[PDB]
């Protein structure tokens, strides 16, 4: 357990965490037609805070191993597109563009998890709930568009 | 040390996230009414600079990712790119100039940290980041001047 | 290592310059209309904190000034005290919040530099500066919140 | 010549240099009754910039010698009161208070110069024009008060 590595990766998640703190959910979001499986509002901040620590802990393990350059490249890509999604969806209200963002993020989270598994099982296991949540996030962006197609922001 | 296209294209794909933040910007009536300093470049200069910096920053990361002990450097690199993606929505989207100044300063320190850690592992990877740190210092100054030369309403 | 009163009284006399900046302040209608954060202390707390910090900072400098190789540390110390004297006229006098934030950040880095250089020469001199760095971090945050929670007119 | 030392001391003079840049001379200042020996406006920014480099160069020499703690203490005191004067005189228009500030500064500049002479002649020589300028500055504050006593700001 490298504390210098871990605190850097967790500080890196201060950028996506900042997007949530400055763009909390708004009536626009609560006026949208949600699917039947939409969870209560408290689920989302708890999930992201859990993932920030898990992904940071996983990256710290990988960053100590030889040949981890590709994995950390995948890790930098997923986190960037992670930071990108919330301002595109909540801030700009561009749902169709946000769907492309979250889908690219999903591919990079899946890539990071696979690359983590090739070097360390536990780092891969820690990313498994991240890929599950990303599938959830992709589904919500798709449903937000498909059940609200009558708005210009959805297309 | 090879030109690694799998590494290079991943870091370059990573720079698609901040590039989209710029691409989704409309010519703003609020931005062009702001009192800018005399050394503020025209708006078209910024996308040209960022595309060059994306490649320099991508090539530098590609070199470092092939060397042993690069974990800390790439950690600084992931943080630098994350806060880079954060600035443009905070400044242009939310119009929070004071918050955007704090973001760009966090970005600057992580750019400086990445460059220092890169120099410890590879001189050329460090050299490639020098124009990134120069532009980041320049970018911080513009956020500072934009705030003090204009009216600022209380942030949300 | 002695209690050196010639050294101690000089550093304490030096802290008379920032202390006068506080002493020459009138209860301001502009300052008390500003939207402050919930953790902003009442106005009377600040002169009490500064007087304690002046003595801690003076005693720490007095210890360092007796040791060999302290030139760099005392250089950081002179810079820290100079920018400390600068902040209060920039914030309260000129009402330049954005400029005052840059000043207090320069002060913070020189406080952090002095504490690091003090630790390299004397542990207790470094320990005495820890509450100074904590207060400086706190002071930076208030300047940041004062700016983003209020209206800011363009600076002169 | 220690470049790390010299650049720190010169950066320290960025605080008093900032007071001048943010509080340039104003019509209030040009309406005051000045003595006959008042120099043109260009003399003052040139003098202070010259003194900033000279005092920084002098302090760097002293900071390399053993037993310089007292001198650098005097140096920190003069620079603090140097930073204090311009906001009290120009900013607050408190001429009487500013006279006490500049007089305390004068005593600390004289003390720094004497302490510099005890350790290194050249550091003392570099401070000699600083003490001359401080005497000039004290005289201007006194004359500003004595030839403008009919204003509340002068008393
Ligand atoms: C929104 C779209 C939804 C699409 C539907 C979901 C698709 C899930 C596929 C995941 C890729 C699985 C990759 C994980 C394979 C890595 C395992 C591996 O080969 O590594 C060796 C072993 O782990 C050494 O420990
Ligand atoms: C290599 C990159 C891989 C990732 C790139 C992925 C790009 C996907 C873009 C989708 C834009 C929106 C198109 C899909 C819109 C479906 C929602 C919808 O239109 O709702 C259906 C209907 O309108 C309601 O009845
Ligand atoms: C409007 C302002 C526009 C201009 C903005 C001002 C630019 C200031 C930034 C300079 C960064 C240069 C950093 C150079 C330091 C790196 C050198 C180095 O440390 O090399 C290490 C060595 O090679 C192996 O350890
Ligand atoms: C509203 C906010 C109020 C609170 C503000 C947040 C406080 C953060 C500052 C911490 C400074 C502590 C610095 C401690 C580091 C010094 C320890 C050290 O380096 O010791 C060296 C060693 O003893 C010999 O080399
Ligand atoms: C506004 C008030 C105006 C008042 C009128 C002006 C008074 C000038 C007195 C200066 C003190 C002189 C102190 C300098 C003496 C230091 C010399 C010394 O003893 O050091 C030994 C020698 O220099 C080893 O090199
Ligand atoms: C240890 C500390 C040593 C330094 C402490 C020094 C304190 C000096 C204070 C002076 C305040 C003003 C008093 C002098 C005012 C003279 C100007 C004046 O009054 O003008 C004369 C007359 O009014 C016009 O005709
Ligand atoms: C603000 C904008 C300022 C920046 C504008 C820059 C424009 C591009 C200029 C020169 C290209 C230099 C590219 C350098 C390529 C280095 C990559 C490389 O050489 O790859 C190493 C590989 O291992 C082989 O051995
Ligand atoms: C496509 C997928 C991989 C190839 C890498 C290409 C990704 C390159 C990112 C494009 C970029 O960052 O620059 C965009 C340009 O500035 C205009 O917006
Ligand atoms: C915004 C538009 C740009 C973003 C759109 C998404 C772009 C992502 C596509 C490709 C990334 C690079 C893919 C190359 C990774 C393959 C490497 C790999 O999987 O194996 C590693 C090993 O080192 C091999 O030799
Ligand atoms: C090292 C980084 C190099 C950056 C230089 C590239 C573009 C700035 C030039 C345009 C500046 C225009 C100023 C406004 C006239
Ligand atoms: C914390 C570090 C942030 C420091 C960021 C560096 C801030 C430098 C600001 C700057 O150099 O601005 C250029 C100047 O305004 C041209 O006239
Ligand atoms: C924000 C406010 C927080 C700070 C509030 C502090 C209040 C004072 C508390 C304790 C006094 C500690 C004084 C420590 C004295 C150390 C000086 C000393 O011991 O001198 C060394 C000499 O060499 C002998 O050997
Ligand atoms: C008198 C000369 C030397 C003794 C040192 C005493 C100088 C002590 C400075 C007083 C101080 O800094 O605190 C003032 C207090 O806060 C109220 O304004
Ligand atoms: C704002 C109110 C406060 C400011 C008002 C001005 C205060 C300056 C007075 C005394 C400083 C300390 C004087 C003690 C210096 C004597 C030491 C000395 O000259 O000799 C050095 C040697 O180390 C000895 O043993
Ligand atoms: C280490 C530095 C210690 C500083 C603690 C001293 C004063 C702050 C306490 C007052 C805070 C009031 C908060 C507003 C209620
Ligand atoms: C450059 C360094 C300036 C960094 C100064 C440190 C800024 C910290 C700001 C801070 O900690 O503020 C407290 C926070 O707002 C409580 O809620």
């Amino acid at each position: 357990m490298d504390w210098a590595l871990f605190l850097t990766f967790l500080a890196a998640c201060g950028a996506p965490a900042t997007t949530g703190a400055l763009l909390k959910p708004d009536e626009w979001y609560d006026n949208l037609n949600k699917p039947w499986w939409n969870p209560p509002r408290w689920v989302f901040p708890l999930a992201w805070t859990s993932l920030y620590f898990l992904m940071s802990l996983a990256a710290m393990r990988v960053a100590q191993l030889e040949g981890s350059g590709q994995a950390l490249a995948f890790y930098a890509a997923q986190l960037a597109f992670n930071t990108l999604w919330t301002p595109v969806f909540f801030g700009m209200k561009r749902m169709a563009t946000a769907l492309a963002v979250v889908m690219v993020m999903w591919l990079f989270v899946a890539a990071t998890m696979w690359a983590f598994f090739q070097l360390d099982t536990w780092a891969g296991v820690l990313f498994v709930p991240y890929l599950i949540w990303a599938t959830f996030a992709t589904g919500l962006n798709f449903e937000a568009m498909r059940l609200n197609w009558n708005r210009p922001e959805a297309r």
